[PDB]
């Protein structure tokens, strides 16, 4: 990544293996739950386009996952190329396209550049935009169930019940008080229009 | 999160891999028992919004409480905009609002001017101490017993009735000698008004 | 904690993720055995009194031990009270209260204030010594077993029984031959008076 | 490696314990699978040549392909010889063979000098070139199926299908529907030319 | 400890989390094996007598050890004092005693003045010299086996013998060729005198 | 270790827990597999001569190995004495004697000074060649079988053998063919002469 040194210059460090371990660790063990994304930013955090693709590549498993994350970003590569084309003059910095963003055909040098010139061209980050959108496709289509099938057992605590459905809500990115069971809904019912997920949660605890 | 470097200056500094860790694991085996909240704070230590927010997103069960504390979030930033309400000048600082503050709408080069402003305006502990409120709610909600049925059981030693009495207690947010067992109660009785704990536990040793 | 930086002047520091997690997890391992203490002292090292209170509030268990704790820093808070009464002058450094000791009354940024001022009060200092009175207090509470109770087995070895004898001794905070079993009693009385430990567990051996 | 201080310049450090863990593992938990790779390549950032065989003499078992990439390594070097022929003048660099780029006959001072010099002769970058060449020809030896033989089971769902396919593309560095079951090659077929992985994906799904 | 700063000037620091646990899990995993001496020794590196104590200390188990080290402690501190008498001036620098160089009647500002003196008074050092006096004393005691009871089975390989004899030689602190077994013990007779271990191992194997 | 400061200069620093732990479970891991010396040789970077010895003193077990090392160091110590006899001029070096490299009779300060003399006298990398002298000599003693006796099993495929040749020949310090079982010979031989190592393990694949 780049990172502010000691002094306050920006420059570039190698990659830890604390982060590339995390990051494999993480896709190991939670797949592609949502919670996946906010993780992958944090540990990106200053990443570089190398980066980046070093830890996408860095994933063993997952490899239908990764040719459809390659297609998101060949779309969002060729709308930058439409709305940015690019025409070298010695010594001096060249425009990034799609591909040079993406990490394909630029060098770690050009993307220190970049990312480092005043004002910044920001590469690392409108890489990371893309990825986290092919990544939020991916969450969405892995998704294993609609919110319509969560249903509160008879028996299950509303406590669960909610969480399984704002787990399923934040996957698939009112139907709370219609999907609780008869008891739980009554209760809900009788609360009225306006009431805190806090409030229904007491009622019906 | 900003910290000062070796020179002296405030600093941006990307969150760490180990405190990233540290967060879900403690979320993870801990749930929402009281002492999670400390732990939260201390994690959290020179957060910027962005840094609570990557906190809170990167926790993948719990989505009741979540939703609980974005509601909670919500509150306190409406109260926030009523008591600071907002009109930009070119390269001139603007005032936070609520979802500034927040994180949702604000940039985290806002967010580190803010920070970093002489005097500083401290979104990142603002963010932080309505997140606390917040996560002390769901602390509460969550504390599965009333102090009125924490009761010494007939052969549980004194020690781990007052463990369990004041795990309660602090849960939930004379009893003890009331709740204590025929035995206790007679010798905690015979000590007198202003019996310190030590004594009393002493007494029932 | 407050620690010097590489240039030489006493800066804030965060808590680390590791200081944090090893106090809590020798708390988990290990409880309130005597070896707690010196373990809670150097892990305080520098320690505000902001980070004390964290590293005792993120404790879960053991809510009798802490609740005691916390009378015993209220009587030592009372009589730093009783011997330092205080009477504020506009960007002026206040004088410290116990409750400011303590940390519950004063701000990291006043405690930061009095521990760096020229010459220094030490605050988190004063306060790790009313924890670690506190601590002794549980420490010996906790104590199972006399010291009178301590007698060697007819097959223990004289090595085990004066490992057990030494730790109770720790915790309780002539007899080690009375207590020990006839046949190394015997020999220990042929030894005679200003016999070195070595000298006794060299001849029971 | 080489890398930059706090100051600025260019200089040595030792590999790291992390380091070497971490290559060791990966080599242990995953063999010759394709991320084990871009693993290397991100481990050896910034590595010297002496670094490079250490990472690769650090591995017990595989010994088969540590011989092979030694002929790939050797090849590379013969090559680089060819276009590369050398001629020493008192105090001043010598120009790198084959050898001297691997490691083999080249000091840790004479690599640091080529590595750091203005315009730097990056000894490691190209070295590492000619590794991550013989790495790939292992990996592809060692993939153990075709991808004509990558089928989609009766009940099998086609995502874990598609990750098998692609696993196996990636290994051996239409033929998707083809080997598709009779079902969801229906389904294929009806979607018609130019359909993305998303669409087949959530077609068959 | 006392560490050189980035700058260069001698500074205390804090003992680790990490230096800390290691210490406690290497006595806890070899007691005192003779391995764990060097151990204590490397983990102690620019250790302040305090941070030796702490060392000490941290230590749960084998306080019958633990006493004896004391022992050893005050023995050495008395002829400290019986070499070094001690008649103080105004911000001036008083002479070490035996007890202020085990860390108990001195401060750690004290501590810190005499290491970092010109030239140092290095109590550290001189503490730590004490107490690995007093260790080798307890490896000693604790070693289980006289050297003459090491005698090579029937079908022990020669290795495994050598092995056990210089294991038991260092706790302890011509015979390996009269405990050998017959066959061995024909076969080293026969090699005549000078011969290495190695050849003798050979011999054997 | 002596490495290089921020600033730039060279300063010796404390070897590190993670270095000591992680020296110490090779060996627990490993013994004296041939891996083992490149492992030694990268976590002893920069080391002094005292750091070689508390990584050598540290190793608990194979006393029969750390004696035969011993024997090598004394011969070399011996062969140096003889190459470089010496003959002390207030506040000036003296030259290093064997025993002075092996860290025996030379203090840290002395192996400081003479590491971070202008030019140096590069004492941990003199004692570093002998110990891995010592240690190569260990690995070819300890290797269990000779090449000859490596034969591929009738049903064992190929590169399970050529990893045990291999494996063979490293502890050990035409016949890959010979060795073949009859089916892969048959082949092996009708590929003919100047077949590369890739070529046989596909042709018997």
């Amino acid at each position: 990544p780049i990172v502010q040194n000691l002094q306050g210059q920006m420059v570039h460090q190698c990659i830890s293996p604390r982060t590339l371990n995390a990051w494999v660790k993480v896709v190991e063990e939670k797949a592609f739950s949502p919670e996946v994304i906010p993780m992958f930013s944090a540990l990106s955090c200053g990443a570089t386009p190398q980066d980046l693709n070093t830890m996408l590549n860095t994933v063993g498993g997952h490899q239908a996952a990764m040719q459809m994350l390659k297609e998101t970003i060949n779309e969002e590569a060729a709308e930058w190329d439409r709305l940015h084309p690019v025409h070298i003059a010695p010594g001096q910095m060249r425009e990034p396209r799609g591909s040079d963003i993406a990490g394909t055909t630029s060098t770690l040098q050009e993307q220190i550049g970049w990312m480092t010139h005043n004002p910044p061209i920001p590469v690392g980050e409108i890489y990371k935009r893309w990825i986290i959108l092919g990544l939020n496709k991916i969450v969405r289509m892995y998704s294993p169930t609609s919110i319509l099938d969560i249903r509160q057992g008879p028996k299950e605590p509303f406590r669960d019940y909610v969480d399984r459905f704002y787990k399923t809500l934040r996957a698939e990115q009112t139907l709370l008080v219609q999907n609780a069971n008869p008891d739980c809904k009554t209760i809900l019912k009788a609360l009225g229009p306006g009431a805190t997920l806090e409030e229904m949660m007491t009622a019906c605890q």
